[PDB]
């Protein structure tokens, strides 16, 4: 079938057999193979023994340490340059710009960064020609979603990273069963190159390999393909997750009939014995991993954690809507993460764990701002820039977008339904982001169109998971800016489209803001496990109780309808301060954007609610 042989890479193959892929498997695995030209091919089998292996090789590369306190963890610390998600970098192609975002009336889009076919072609040539040189492709076949399930969608990941690998088993469903499961089936194509072939021309940070120069994260949702290169951050790298599973999969959620969203979904149980599942999104480091293993301070009730950052949901027959979490782990945020805050993910964070950018103690322990655990005397802390720290210096010996990676069966509170492939059936949908002024406490919506509304509204502050400095207040509507795999337009007719359905068993919809603040610069509500009161008054309000008093923006509890008992300190009254002169000109702002940036996609319903709104602020 070849001149020269040349194109087959039988004898690099180091694990595994290409013989042994399916036809489009080898083909994808050979071709990519001729492009960056690694020197070694290594086919995954998910096993503990590769596990080891991975490890091994990652701590005699000087990429990872171990901590030696605990059991089986381990540290890895990046370029200072690639340590979050480049939103700036991260395109999508389509041959027509309308399909990617809205054509926006006057500035540029910030709903997505579309790119030209013809323009990605040239980008790629640049790049990946050569890119593995010296180095090993991994062959990662994943799942997203429960391993045979029909829901669940099956990837395969090239990459030169085993610190990728190492995340990936973690995160996902991968290894040899998926292989199997896959059969002749369709997958998505999904390639990684750190960018650094060897020999090295430039040296590198805390031996992290990365190209920021030419960092890109690219989607093909027509191909089914994800192309990233020169970043190894795991929001850009692990490509089953925000690549995959939001971007990709809300436009295959759209063509389909589904739902990909940045939601948590947690069940919650009252005294009663009765419980119900609830789905939150909140932007990026605005506490939906809090919230999903929240430890509540209220007798008598208890959270159990389906998932914490994913979710995909769907109506069924019956015509509930049903959601699952396609992720195998959990990829949080570490600095604040304590006792006291998220008691949970501490039990969770101790054994079969990979930090990343965290600091160690000298003792093989961890360090973070907020972890608010003294050490013993004589313990060192070595900064994740790898530098002697001392807590009466100004650098954070933590960076604020650390990260755990720790594998979701071990949280102790995790849901017995968490890989239940019928799903869990979502009962309340919840909103909410950094605001310091103005909105309340909770409240909420008067309907399906006005939930759809709030969602698109959502404003917060900016966070240390993307590039965005400043702490200015941007607009993440749904907290799927960063996010959409298609005209934003048209994900809010999609949304739309679901009180439309047969039967279906609309979720009620809240907003919720634990980040308010008084004058003097401190927040009024100690959120955490205390907002398990403010989840009692929404579990009551699904069940119907007459708790709500109507308010121009929605429904807000009665007075002494919230459970404060142990607090009595909380000024309620700027809790839920309605100032009209705020709400004047929120809606200003809500109306410039969704003008400027949606235009002539704008659904009439959602205009609509914008109209109602701001008649119901000027009656004040
Ligand atoms: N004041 C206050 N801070 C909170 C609360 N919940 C979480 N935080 C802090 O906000 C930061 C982000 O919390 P996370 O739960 O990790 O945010 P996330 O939504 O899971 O972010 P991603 O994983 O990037 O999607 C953490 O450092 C928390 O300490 C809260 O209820 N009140
Ligand atoms: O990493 C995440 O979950 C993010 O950036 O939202
Ligand atoms: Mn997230
Ligand atoms: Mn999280
Ligand atoms: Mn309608």
């Amino acid at each position: 079938p070849q001149l020269h042989n040349g194109l087959d890479f039988s004898a690099k193959v180091i694990q595994g057999s290409l013989d042994s892929l399916p036809q489009e498997v080898r083909k994808f695995v050979e071709g990519n193979a001729q492009l960056c030209q690694p020197e070694y091919i290594h086919i995954c089998d998910g096993s503990e023994e590769e596990y080891g292996r991975l490890l091994a090789h990652m701590q005699e590369e000087g990429v990872i340490r171990k901590l030696k306190k605990y059991d089986n963890c381990w540290l890895a610390l990046t370029d200072p340059r690639d340590v979050a998600r480049i939103e700036s970098k991260t395109v999508i192609i389509t041959q027509e710009q309308r399909d990617t975002v809205p054509i926006p009336k006057s500035g540029q889009s910030q709903l997505g960064r579309w790119m030209s076919e013809e323009d990605f072609e040239k980008a790629f040539n640049a790049r990946f020609p050569g890119c593995m040189k010296g180095r090993t492709m991994y062959v990662i076949p994943f799942s997203m979603g429960p391993l045979g399930s029909p829901l669940a969608k099956i990837g395969i990941e090239l990459t030169d990273s085993p610190y990728v690998v190492a995340s990936m088993r973690i995160m996902t469903r991968m290894g040899t069963s998926v292989l199997e499961a896959l059969g002749d089936g369709e997958f998505i194509k999904c390639l990684h190159s750190v960018g650094c072939p060897l020999p090295l021309k430039k040296p590198l940070v805390n031996n992290w390999a990365c190209n920021p120069e030419l960092t890109l994260i690219a989607h093909l949702p027509d191909r089914r393909e994800i192309i990233s290169f020169g970043s190894g951050y795991g929001g850009n790298s692990l490509l089953g997750k925000k690549c995959f599973a939001l971007r990709i999969a809300s436009r295959l959620a759209k063509e389909e009939g589904w739902l990909a969203e940045h939601m948590l979904i947690l069940g919650i149980t009252n005294p009663e014995g009765k419980k119900k599942y609830l789905a939150a999104a909140f932007p990026s480091a605005c506490g939906k991993t809090n919230l999903a293993m929240m430890n509540p301070t209220l007798p008598g009730w208890k959270v159990e954690c389906v998932g914490d950052d994913i979710a995909w949901m769907k109506f069924d027959a019956q015509g509930n809507l049903r959601a699952i979490n396609p992720e195998n782990g959990f990829f949080g945020v570490a600095p604040g993460t304590s006792v006291k805050t998220n008691p949970n993910a501490i039990k969770t964070i101790q054994k079969n764990t990979i930090f990343t950018n965290v600091a160690e103690t000298s003792d093989g322990g961890v360090y973070w701002e907020g972890i608010d655990e003294p050490l013993a005397p004589g313990v060192t802390i070595t900064s994740w820039k790898n530098k002697e720290w001392r807590p009466q210096d100004e650098e954070p010996c933590a960076h604020p977008n650390s990260r755990f990676c720790t594998p979701a069966s071990q949280c102790p509170i995790i849901d017995p339904a968490w890989e239940s492939p019928e799903g869990v059936p979502i009962e309340g949908i919840i909103f909410g982001g950094r605001r310091p002024a103005g909105v309340p406490l909770v409240y909420e919506a008067l309907s399906w169109q006005h939930g759809v509304f709030v969602g698109a509204a959502m404003r917060s502050e900016a966070t240390a998971a993307a590039e965005h400095k400043g702490k200015v207040i941007m607009h993440d509507p749904f907290a799927m800016r960063p996010f959409f795999g298609y005209n934003f337009g048209k994900y809010l007719a999609h949304w739309l489209s679901m009180a439309h359905r047969p039967a279906a068993k609309l979720p009620k919809i809240f907003h919720v803001n634990w980040f308010r603040k008084d004058k003097n610069g401190k927040f009024l509500w100690p959120g955490f496990g205390e907002n398990s009161r403010v989840l009692e008054w929404m579990f009551g309000r699904i069940e119907g109780e007459d708790s709500a008093k109507l308010t121009p923006i929605g429904y807000v509890p009665k007075e002494d309808a919230l459970n404060l008992k142990g607090l009595g300190d909380v000024n309620v009254e700027e809790l839920f301060g309605i100032s009209k002169e705020f709400w004047e000109k929120e809606v200003e702002e809500i109306d410039k954007y969704l003008e400027d940036q949606v235009n002539a996609d704008l659904p009439y319903e959602i205009e609509r609610e914008l109209r109602a709104l701001k008649q119901r602020i000027s009656q004040m």
